[PDB]
C-alpha cells in the first residue's frame, strides 16, 4: 500500500524511494493524533463505535501519543509517511480488528490538507513571537539612546540629520505589518477541510461543524473540493514569511554597512558575531540574515509555480506543498531570535554619529526650509542657501560659525533666529509633526509601537 | 546628465498613468501651503485655476509628456508653469518633496486599481456561480490526478473555483487596510519642518491615516510586494480553472464546447484564452518574485532601486484587466456536453466506492466493506453489468449485510445525493452553497467601498 | 557565541556531503606545505596516514559530526587531530584558508553531481528511445492546444521529449568546463603569499585551470547560480514529459496503461491507475524553479569579496540534485514500463477530419491557390459528414465535382498512413526521417558521455 | 473574435521589434514557393519588390500596426497586399504555418538581441580594465563581510568585476550554438508536406542547422529561457559591482567620487545609475522565474501560453541596453581617492596576517606564528605605532624568527608584493591578469561574429 493507494504486487524501488516524507513530516504526528481522537467521537456520534471500542480506541491512540512524545515510537524505513507510520502504531497497539474501524469514513485527502493547516496555525505563533522579539530588541534600543543623532540617508549618501531612534523603529513598522498580516492568515486558516472525504463531501452522516470545533478551526469549508485541492493558504504563509525575510534583510544591510571600519556607527559584540586585531568583527547574522531572505523568497516563488495550472481536485504535486513553507518556518525560527539578539546586543559610537550627522553642510537644507517658512520663496530660498554654504566654505567654518554680518550679507530674511536650526539638535527639534524625527514625537511613536504589539498579540491569542 | 544616464532614468512611458493623482496631490498641497499662510487667498486661486486647466488638458490627451521629460512630475510642473508663469507656479515647490510624493502617488493609483482587479474577480465569479445555477441538475466524474474518482455536481465542481476567488477579494480587502496609510508630510525622510498636518492632508488625499515614522513611510514598498501578491494569487487560481477548461475542450474529454468567439480554429476548437491565462500566471509569479529581490537587502532609507516598485506591479495589473474579463466571457461562453459528462461519471466501477460507504453505514467493519466492494466489482465484471445490475442472491451471496436496498446509492443520483453534509455535492448543499457564494461576494463588495 | 548564533550557523546537517573532497582537499594540501619544504619527510607521511584513517572513518560512517562541530571542515580538524596529535595536525593549518576551501570543494562536489544527473538523464532518454523503437509504425493524434491536429508517429512525440533533454546534457558539458576551475590558492581574498603553485595544485583536485583572479574566485557563484539553473530547466523538461503521461492515463484519453509497480491504485481497483510519479515530476519542477530563483536572489548586491550570504548556495544546489537522483529513475522506469493502446490513438487520429489539412495541402502543391484548395477542403468535409463517411470514401464523381484538380492522386493522403509519409523532411513525422532521428539521438547521446568523460 | 478576447491576443505593442525578421522569414519563403515551382521568375520578384518597399516603410516608421491588427505578422500581410496587391500577396500564404515560423523569429531576433548585449559587456569590462591600468599603484582594503582583511591593489578589484562579465559572455557563445537551430519547415507541429528543404532554408535565413524533430522546434523554448538566464546572470553581475559604487561613494567610505554627469544632485552626488542597476537585477531575475514557470507542465506540442515566452526576453534584453552603456559611462567616470583609501589599507593592525604568514614561511608552527603577530600588535597598540615601527629589540622579545627582514612584509606595498601566485594581488600578477582579460574578451568578441 502507498498513500492508502494499492498494487496487485508493490511499488519499484524508485517509487518507494520518491515517495518517502518521514524524514520531514514527522512534525505533523501529535495534529495527526488529534485529529484521530476527533474522529473516534465522530465515529461515535454516529453510532459506529460502541463505548467500550470508543474507549479502546483512545486508549491506543494516548499510549500511541505518549511513544511518540517519549521518541520511542518512530517510523520503519517502510512508513512512506507519518500518516501510514501512525496507522500501523495503532493497529500495533489495538489490533488489526478495533483499528480497522476507524478508518472507516476516513479519507487521506481532507487529513493532509487539515493536519497541515493546524500546524500552520501554530508556526505563525512561533515565528509572530520571533517577530515580536525583534521589535522589541528594536524599541529597547530606541528607549536606551533616544538622543542619538545620526546622518539619515538616502541613496547611502546624508541627507537630514535624525534620531537614531527613529531609523531603528523604522525597521520595526514593517515587522508590525507584517504580525497584521499574520493576523490576517489566521482567519483565512482557520477554516476546516474535515468531512470533504477524498473531494466530494462525506456520505456518513458526520458534522463538520463540530469536528471544526474539536480541532480548534472557526468553521467548516463550503465546498469539499475546494477544500482538498486549494493550497493558497500555504501560499499566502509562504509569502508573509518572505515578506518578514525581506525586511529583517533590510535592518541586516544597515548593520552589515554600520558595522564596516569606514561608517563605525555600530560595535559588534563578542557574543554575536565572529572573527589582525580585536577590532576585527564579521556581522555574520546579520549577512545570513541577508542570504536567507533569498532563500525564502524562493520557497515561495516555488510554492506558486508548483500550484500553477493545477486542475481539480487532488493531485499527488501538493504533497510540495509541505517543505518549501517547512523550510520557511524553520530558517526563520532561527532567524528571529538570532536578529533579535543581534540588534539587542548593538553599540553605538554615538560622537561618530554626531560628528557626521552635519557634514558636507547637510544643515542647509534647514536654512533653505526655515526662510520658506518665513515668507521667503522656493528659488530665493535655496540661492540664499547655496551662498551661505559657498561662505562658509571659503571662510572655512560651518554654518552655525557664520556672522550676523555674513547672514544679512546673503539676505535681510535671515534673522540670527535661523541659528536654532543651525545645529544637529535644533534641526531634529524642528521636525515635529506625526512621524517626525523631534524627540516628542518619537516618544510617541515608540508608545504607539508598544500598543500596536500588545494588540496584535492579543488578536493572535484571539 | 550624459544621455545614458538621461535614457536609463525616463519613465514617462509608464509613470504617465499617475498624472490625475499628482494633480490631486498639488491641490492638496496648494491647500496645505495656504493653510500655513504661505499663500494669499488670491495666489491660493490662482494655482487652483492652474491646476483645472492642467487636469483637462491632460484628461483631454491635450497635455502630454515631452520626450524632453524625465517622469510625470516634471512634465506637469512644466505644463503648470505654462499656464500660470515661472513665478506662481515656483511658488508651488515650496515645502514639498519628491520622495514622500511618489510613495503617495503609487498608494492612490493601486487602491483605484485594486477595485478594478475586484471588479474584474467579481465577474469571474458570477460567470461561474451562473453556469453552476444555469446545471441543476448535470453529474460529472470528480477527478484526482485526472482519474476519475465520486461523482460530482458540475455546480460543485465550478463551485470550487469560484471560493479561491472569494479569498482573493478578502486578501484585497485586508491590503486595502495597510494601503489606506499616507506617506505625504514625511518628507525627503526625517520630517516635514513646516508645521503642516499630516493627518489633515491624509483626509483630504484620501487616506484613512498619517504615517507613523517618516523614514519606513518614504523607504518601505511592502504595500508593494502584497499587491504583487494578490495579484500572482488571482492569476495562479485562474490558471487552475484554465487548465480545468483546457483538458475539458481536448477531443478526448469533450466535456465543453467552445463558443468561436471565445476561442480559434474542422470542428477544432482552441482554448486560447485559457491558455493565455495558464502562461500569464507565470509572468505574475515572475513579477513578484523580482519584486521582492529588488526590496531585499535595501539599506533604510529611499533609494533609486525603489523606482523598480511601480513597473511589476503595473504590469500584474494591467495583465489582470486584461485577463479577468476575457475569462469571464470565456466561462459564460462554455457549452457543457452534460450527456457526456453523465455516461462518464460511473464509469471504471467508482460507484464500488459508494458501495463500501454504505456498507460501512450499516454497520459493517470497514475491511470487509472493502472485499465486499471489491466482490461486488468482480461480479458486475464477469456478467459485463453495472453494479446496480446485480441480482438480490448475488449481492447476498457476497455479504448478508448486503441488501436490496444498497442501490439506492449505485446510480449517480444516488451517490451525490448521499453526500450531504455542509460542502458536500449534495443537490441541497450545493444550492446552499450557491446562495452563500452570492452573500459573500456582495459583503466583500460593500466592504471594499466601505 | 550565543546558543542562537551557533543554532544558526551550523552546516554539518546538510553539508557532510563534502567529507570526502575536504580530505582530498587536505592531502594535497599537506603535498603543498611539503613542496614549500614547510613538512618533514616523516611529517608528511604521519599526516597522509591521519588522513587515511580519517577517510577510512568518514566512509564507513563510524566519524561523524558532533552537536559542537560548526561545518564539515571544523568536524574533519578535530578528526585528523585526534588521530595524529595536535602536534602533527597543528602543522596543517599553515597555509590554510577557508574561503578558497570552501569554493573549491563545492565545485568538486558539483562536477561529481551533475555526472550523476547526467546518467539520470541519458536513463530517461534511453527509455523514451526504447519506446519509440519499439512502436516504429504507432500513429497518433498531434496536439496543438490539446486538439488533435496533424496525426504523428508515436515514435516521433516520445523523441520530441527526447532532444531538450540531448540539450540539457550539452548544457552540462558547457557548465563542467566553467566549474573546472580552481580556486585553490586564492587564500581568503589576496592570493596565496606562500610560493605554492596553484595551477599544481589544480591538478592534484582535478581541475582543469586555475583562478585568474583571488578576489573573483573566493567571492563568486555564478558556477552554482547555472548549475541550479540547468536542473530546473532539466526539471521544467521532464515536466512537460510528465503532463503529456498524466493526459494520456486519463480515462477520456486512454492512451497508456501505467504499469502496477510505477503507480498507486484505487483501494478498490488496484489496477485504476495515478500517475504519481509525473504529478510528483510536476509539482518539483516547481520547487527546483524556486530553487534557482532563490539562489539568484541571494547572489544579488553582494559587495566583494567573500560574505557570509554565500553559505546559503549550497542547500538549493544540493537540494535540486537530490530531488533529481529521486526523480530522473522514478521517471525512467515510468516511461519504460508504460503500456501505448497503439490502437485507440490510431482510431483518434483522423477525428474531426483532420486530414482536411492533408488534402489542403496536397491541392496547394499542386497549383492549386491557397484560399481555392481550403475552400475545397472544407467542401470535401461537408460532402463527408453529408454522407456519414470519411474522406477517401468519397468518389471519384464526387471528388471531381468539388475541384477538377481534386483526382483520385489525392488517396494517397487521406489515409493516416499516408498523411505521415507525406512529411518526409529532416525533422518531419515519416517513418523513414524518424528512423534516421532515431539513430541521430543516441550518436549524440553517446558523443555527450564521451565529452563528459572527458 | 470577442473584444475581450481580440485585447488579450493582440501582441502589437510589444511584437513590433520581430517586423524585420519577418520581412526576412516572407523573403526565404518568397524562395521556398519558387523552388517547389509554385512562382514564376516575375512573380518572385513581384514580392521581392515588395517586400523591399514594406522593409523601407517599416524602417522609416510609415507604416506601422493598425488597432486593427492582431500581431506583426498580420500588419505585415496587410502592408505586403497594399503594395503588391490581393492576388500576388495571396500567393505568399501558400505552404506556411504559424508555429515554426515563430519559433524562427524569436531565435533570429534573440541571437542578434545577445550580440547587443554582448556589445555592453565589452564597454563594461572596457571601462574596468581602463580604471585598471590607471591605477598601477593603488591599493585598498580587500573586504570580507565588508569589514578590512588584506590590502589589494585597487585594480585587482576592479578586474574582479571583470571575470563574470567574460564568464556571461562565454554562456552567450555556448548559448548561441543551441539558438542557431532553425525550426523553420517543421509546419504546424508534424513537418511541411511540401517537399522543402530545411537546411536550405536555414541558411537562408541565418542559422547553422535545422531542427531534428519537428514537435520539439515548434514546442520547445528552452532557448528563450537559457537567454533569460544570461541576462539575469548579466544583471546580478553588474549588481555586486553597483553595489560596490554604492558603498565607495558614501561619504564615510569616500573611495569615489561621482561625477557630475553621471550621478544626480549642498555637494551631495547620489549613485543613481548605480542603484537602477541593483533594482533591475531583481526585476530580470523575476523574468527568468516567471518564464519558466509559464514553461512548465505544458503538454506537446505548440501551446498558446508560449507566446508569454517573448515579453520577458524583451524586457529583460530592453534593460540590459540601457543599464550597460549607463554603467560602463559610470565605471569610466569615477574618481578613486588613493590617499583614503591607501590610509585605510592597513588600518586595525591587519598586517599582523601578513605578520604571521611570514612567520610560517620561515618555519614557525601556526598556532606560534599566530600569538607572535598577537603579541606584536599588543606591542604596538600599547605604544601607538604600526607594526612597522616596533624596533629590533622589541621584535626579537617576542619571537627569535622575528627578524627585521619581516618589515618587508610590513608596509602595505611589501604585504601586497608577497602575494605573487597566480592570481593573486602582486602588481606583476595583475598585469598579466589585465593582459589576458584583453586577449579573452577579443577571442570572445570573435568567437560571436558572423
Amino acid at each position: 500500500s502507498l498513500w492508502g493507494g494499492r498494487f496487485a504486487g508493490g511499488p519499484s524501488d524508485a517509487l518507494a524511494a520518491l515517495s518517502k516524507s518521514t524524514h520531514f513530516d514527522w512534525v505533523l504526528a501529535p495534529y495527526d493524533l488529534t485529529a484521530s481522537r476527533a474522529h473516534t467521537m465522530v465515529l461515535f456520534r454516529a453510532g459506529l463505535l460502541t463505548e467500550e471500542q470508543r474507549d479502546g480506541l483512545l486508549a491506543g491512540l494516548d499510549s500511541l501519543a505518549q511513544d511518540v512524545a517519549d521518541g520511542s515510537f518512530g517510523p520503519l524505513v517502510t512508513d512512506e509517511d507519518v500518516h501510514a507510520a501512525l496507522e500501523r502504531g495503532l493497529i500495533d497497539r489495538v489490533g488489526p480488528d478495533l483499528g480497522g474501524r476507524l478508518r472507516a469514513g476516513r479519507s487521506r485527502n481532507d487529513q493532509v490538507a487539515a493536519l497541515f493547516r493546524m500546524w500552520l496555525r501554530d508556526a505563525v505563533r512561533r515565528v509572530a513571537t520571533g517577530v515580536l522579539d525583534v521589535v522589541g530588541a528594536l524599541a529597547e534600543q530606541a528607549a536606551a539612546h533616544p538622543s542619538a543623532i545620526m546622518p539619515g540617508k538616502t541613496h547611502l549618501q546624508s541627507a537630514q540629520p535624525i534620531l537614531l531612534a527613529h531609523h531603528l523603529l523604522a525597521h520595526a513598522h514593517p515587522l508590525l505589518r507584517d504580525l497584521d498580516r499574520i493576523v490576517d492568515f489566521d482567519k483565512r486558516a482557520a477554516v476546516s477541510p474535515y468531512g470533504s472525504g477524498a473531494l466530494a463531501g462525506s456520505s456518513l452522516g458526520l458534522d463538520p461543524d463540530a469536528i471544526a470545533a474539536d480541532l480548534g478551526f472557526s468553521a467548516a469549508a463550503d465546498n469539499s473540493v475546494d477544500a482538498t485541492a486549494a493550497r493558497d493558504f500555504a501560499a499566502e504563509a509562504a509569502f508573509v514569511f518572505a515578506m518578514i525575510a525581506v525586511d529583517l534583510s533590510r535592518l541586516a544591510e544597515d548593520i552589515i554597512v554600520w558595522s564596516s571600519t569606514e561608517f563605525g556607527y555600530v560595535t559588534l559584540h563578542d557574543s554575536w558575531s565572529t572573527g589582525i586585531m580585536p577590532q576585527k568583527k564579521n556581522p555574520d547574522i546579520a549577512e545570513l540574515a541577508r542570504g536567507k531572505s533569498g532563500r525564502l523568497i524562493g520557497n515561495l516563488a516555488g510554492l506558486l509555480a508548483t500550484l500553477k495550472a493545477q486542475p481539480l481536485a487532488y493531485n499527488r504535486d501538493l504533497q510540495e506543498d509541505k517543505e518549501p513553507v517547512f523550510d520557511s518556518v524553520a530558517q526563520l525560527e532561527l532567524l528571529l531570535p538570532a536578529m533579535a539578539g543581534l540588534v539587542a546586543s548593538l553599540t553605538f559610537n554615538v560622537q561618530r554619529m554626531a560628528e557626521l550627522a552635519p557634514a558636507g553642510y547637510t544643515l542647509a537644507t534647514d536654512l533653505a526650509e526655515w526662510l520658506v517658512r518665513q515668507g521667503v520663496p522656493f528659488r530665493s530660498a535655496h540661492e540664499a542657501a547655496g551662498a551661505a554654504v559657498r561662505a562658509a566654505e571659503q571662510r572655512g567654518v560651518g554654518l552655525q560659525e557664520l556672522t550676523d554680518d555674513e547672514l544679512a550679507a546673503i539676505s535681510p530674511e535671515l534673522t540670527p533666529q535661523v541659528r536654532e536650526v543651525l545645529t544637529i539638535e535644533g534641526s531634529v527639534s524642528a521636525r515635529d509633526c506625526r512621524g517626525g524625527t523631534a524627540p516628542g514625537r518619537v516618544a510617541e511613536q515608540l508608545n504607539a509601537i508598544g500598543e500596536a504589539a500588545e494588540r496584535l498579540r492579543r488578536q493572535l491569542v484571539r
